[PDB]
């Protein structure tokens, strides 16, 4: 056994040299397409609420201004008929939601993980850490265990299960991955964000009007990333360096966005004013992430590339206005919101994928729209903001 | 110390990625520098537990199931446990004291604000021992298998403690009995990769999330009711201890999580409309013992150290998942009867407090070592291992190096 003076030598040999880097991104979504134009008709039919005509035109109006074109779900109208308790308002339904989400979320997550590992090109045996993230379903052993099992990873992979961190969770996974990759030499972190919104699906009511915003917004999906420090030249393809990661809680705003897991499943609550709270405090979070690494914030926010969580059209519009950004800056985020809706923790992964793919297709200088520095933002319950400072690399 | 303000650790003037990384990372090994513990006020002695439990659950008519549970309680090696409820509190909830009546909502109403409250009590003690301002805590790792909510338990704990708005939070939900090991694994990477970082680890559990009446088809639920107790443990972990201010105790050298293949149906828990449903198949103490040595060899080889020929050369903090797990792990590793004394003392006085158990044992070990005037906090020994066991079956192996007194 080594002496007291040898402990530091072990630490020096154990840690990685460089910055945690995104080197692969894979995405997946379930097969059932639900267009937004017909969503009011399909939802009110599936929930047997066709008699509530005045509540239907209210929901149709909300759906029409979401700037979401389609969403993907693990269910169709035929599947929902097998579970009448999920399609009702307050009937006991957690057991059925868990029966679907507990095995379903890691299954969907694994699909995205397979694509990320295939792009990466190295054997799955080289994955040392797994960070799984979901707000849909909880179990013991957890979703991380199930994902590792489905992928057939090594028995000694260090796993991290990020449960119920909502819409900011896509930022949280980058924060976790940064420390895991950088503090462990040779470590390759597989990040998986997967969500199945059936955990929150229910019938509309007059007392729960804020539930209508959630049903018009959330879609199913999964995103997976391979993150690691010290990229192997000629084998791996380094894209985004995770330089600084900070989580912030906005004071006196707990009553704004809150969700509870009850006997009726996930109960969504949203007060009028969330886009204002997020937009008014986003700049302070950005100045903080830049100051933490000694970089002077740019005079013009258009100088950076952006991956904002598409919590809704209003959140994107207000953050864009506050930071005085040109319409093309949030292009990648707007396309993902349109094509896929809000896929919870998986949305930012989809945007990061869209950004690097379009940058490579246009033949730009870097993966981050030809620009050097950028920010990935997560927004959710708290109100909590996850600010991830990224440095993009050349093609 | 971290040397946050020193020139050699200063941030580069230009936007140099590698220069930023060099300044941002810490130098040394993550070190435990404070441990605080807490438990609810209601004392439930184990010798009268069978009587109290069967009366509170309206099951005193099942005479042959009572004599079976009385025999399980007598063999647990638990003397007393603490709970956030008494017999009067349970009478307000007939649904929790039944077997399968709808009860999740009521359990959530107790556990969602209750777990962060109990955790905060332990955290206040850890912060007081540490001695530095609470505003200097940069990371919070909260851990519990009792209750889930959005915003999570970490948010509530941070709010009750009055931590900085910019504290980086980690919520470890439903990782069960191995979670006390998982928090050490999280804390290691967080403290070591961030210069100046001081991680507050909080493990808190309220077993009312799993309390229910006995049944003839669910005989394995009786093992859980005779075992689990409430409690909280909190630790302050950080790299590069400040000499003269902080008191460095245990260095977290290597941390690995291992899954034992083909054992998913051995230890499993499900969160249902009836709360947390506990399932335990026969063979868990032997399955854990037959795979523990391989986990230890892995943790030692991962840092280039040759595994000791005699396991008695190390100090031990094993999760007291039951007296049988302790007895069989001790036997397989050919350990002397006193090697697990700290673990057995905590099991006797507090029972199995889930993720909080190992924190209590680490506290017991360092306190007894200081009280006897020993050479180090780890029973006078230099190297040791903290072990967590739970659903999977998953083993958390934490290699520790104790510093001198």
């Amino acid at each position: 056994l080594p002496l007291m003076e040898d402990v530091q030598g072990i630490r020096k040999a154990q840690k990685a040299d460089g910055t945690a880097t995104v080197m692969a991104i894979g995405t997946a979504h379930p097969p059932h397409i639900f267009p937004q134009d017909t969503y009011a008709d399909v939802y009110f039919r599936a929930t047997n609420s066709e008699h509530k005509v005045e509540l239907k035109k209210k929901f149709d109006h909300i759906c029409k201004k979401t700037m979401i074109g389609k969403r993907y779900f693990n269910y169709d109208e035929e599947f929902l008929k097998k579970y009448p308790n999920i399609t009702s308002y307050d009937e006991p339904s957690l057991n059925d939601r868990q029966d679907i989400c507990v095995p379903g979320v890691p299954a969907l997550g694994t699909e995205a993980a397979v694509k990320a590992i295939e792009e990466w090109g190295r054997p799955k045996s080289e994955i040392t850490h797994l960070v799984f993230c979901t707000s849909c379903g909880v179990d013991m052993p957890s979703a991380d265990f199930q994902c590792a099992k489905l992928l057939g990873l090594h028995a000694n992979v260090n796993k991290y299960c990020i449960y119920m961190q909502g819409c900011y969770a896509g930022g949280t996974v980058m924060r976790y991955a940064k420390d895991l990759a950088e503090n462990n030499r040779g470590a390759r972190v597989l990040v998986v964000c997967a969500e199945l919104t059936i955990m929150g699906l229910r019938a509309p009511n007059e007392t729960h009007l804020d539930n209508a915003i959630g049903i018009s917004l959330f879609g199913d999906g999964a995103a997976a990333l391979i993150i690691g420090s010290d990229p192997i030249i000629g084998v791996e393809k380094p894209m985004f360096e995770i330089v600084c990661t900070k989580q912030t809680v906005i004071p006196n705003t707990e009553d704004v966005i809150h969700l509870h897991l009850r006997e009726t499943g996930m109960m969504f609550y949203l007060s009028k004013g969330s886009p204002m709270t997020i937009s008014n405090n986003v700049e302070a979070c950005l100045i903080d992430v830049f100051k933490s690494v000694g970089i002077t914030p740019p005079e013009d926010w258009n100088s950076l590339f952006w991956i904002p969580h598409p919590g809704g059209r209003a959140i994107l519009d207000q953050v864009e206005a506050k930071l005085k950004l040109r319409p093309e800056k949030f292009r990648a985020a707007r396309t993902v919101l349109w094509d896929y809706g809000n896929m919870v923790s998986a949305s930012v992964g989809y945007i990061l994928d869209e950004m690097r793919r379009k940058s490579a297709a246009k033949g730009l200088e870097t993966y981050g729209e030809g620009l050097e520095w950028g920010v990935l933002l997560g927004f959710g319950p708290g109100i909590t903001v996850e600010t991830i400072l990224l440095h993009s690399l050349p093609l």
